[PDB]
């Protein structure tokens, strides 16, 4: 048998209390994060420190970010999976800490600019019955003095966790009537202004599909 | 349940005549690539024209290698894969020249010392009843002024198909005893001295399996 022995890759689903994700090994962070925030739903007991960050022990060691990668880096844990979309219950929040749920992200694009965004997908569920959110990293290609074109990220931790250079957000909004709503925003892994309006930074899905590896038109 | 639209992120795992490989949509390439060489079978009668590749039809065209892709890059269009490997039936090697199966790879490197690595494997099919083979790419970081480390590669294309840094070989050497043997190899993606002896590329495999993401170890 070809399988003989076993294959070396992992398909890496993790369903959680309050999302689903797929990680990968290599950078060391989820492909995409994907949760249904319905109104509902959103704002409850239960709440935890901003800085109680676990790693996840269902990863492989060799492939597992640690608090200790994030530690003097100038990054912040930046979740994809936000902690106010799931106040619901606690360790529906509590699942929201562990670090596959994490990248490495610019600190004034986590507390300002992503935060608006955050807050729009929070906002939007008010419209509609139903808001499927999906997030995760972008690593784009990008030119130089040769012609040819690069992907160039930074890298941190002695686990190598990579650090995007975009980040991405789908959301799919409905349940009450009839059901087109797909929006997409994608942001540079950089100090954004907050004053730019939002949809400043829409982008056609495709833009993501092609560059994210992923298919959304489903 | 948050499920009911599908996931993003399909895990590829193909199966051809002669391997199994897992496709990363994102890099538009091969994330490992598994094959068995038992001692003689797999040197038979099939041939083939050295640049008769096939782009991949199973693989959405958002995320799919191309020929035009490498037309002007300068990169050979490496097999993972070798072809030699599977004179067997013409199938088995006609199943090599999907480019699937290839990353943008330095035809000096391709020619000669990749070569004699091949060229290698199939001859260790003397001792040993069975020798798996595991061949994929590397996106290793290098460390920069600031001293950071970053992860840099090219991409050729308007898929933007990504230039590995390295590749990894790992043969899982069967003797016919059952006593099975590990071996890994790594060598940039640059042109380099096929005088050098194949042994100085060795590494560890647990090396292999924090820079690529995959478990080895059976
Ligand atoms: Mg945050
Ligand atoms: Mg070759």
């Amino acid at each position: 048998e070809l399988a003989k022995y076993g294959l070396p890759g992992v398909a890496q689903l993790r369903s959680r209390e309050s999302y689903v994700l797929s990680y990968d090994p290599r950078t060391r962070g989820a492909l995409w994060v994907l949760e249904q925030l319905r109104p509902e739903r959103l704002r409850g007991d239960g709440d935890r420190s901003a800085c109680d960050f676990r790693e996840d022990d269902s990863v492989h060691a060799y492939h597992r970010a640690t608090n200790a990668d994030y530690r003097g880096s100038g990054f912040d844990r930046g979740a994809l999976a936000a902690a106010a979309n799931h106040r619901w219950s606690q360790r529906a929040m509590d699942d929201t800490f562990y670090l596959s749920n994490v990248a490495p992200q610019v600190p004034h694009l986590n507390q300002n600019a992503w935060n608006n965004l955050e807050r729009y997908s929070r906002s939007l569920t008010r419209t509609y019955q139903n808001v499927y959110v999906c997030t995760g990293p972008l690593f784009l290609p990008r030119t130089e003095a040769d012609g040819k074109s690069y992907v160039k990220y930074q890298v941190i931790g002695k686990n190598h966790v990579a650090v995007p250079t975009h980040f991405f957000k789908v959301l799919i909004l409905e349940a009450a009537g009839g059901q087109i709503e797909l929006r997409s925003y994608v942001m540079p892994n950089a100090p954004v202004d907050e004053t730019i309006p939002l949809e400043r930074f829409l982008v056609p899905i495709e833009s993501i599909e092609r560059a994210s590896g992923l298919l959304f038109v489903p």
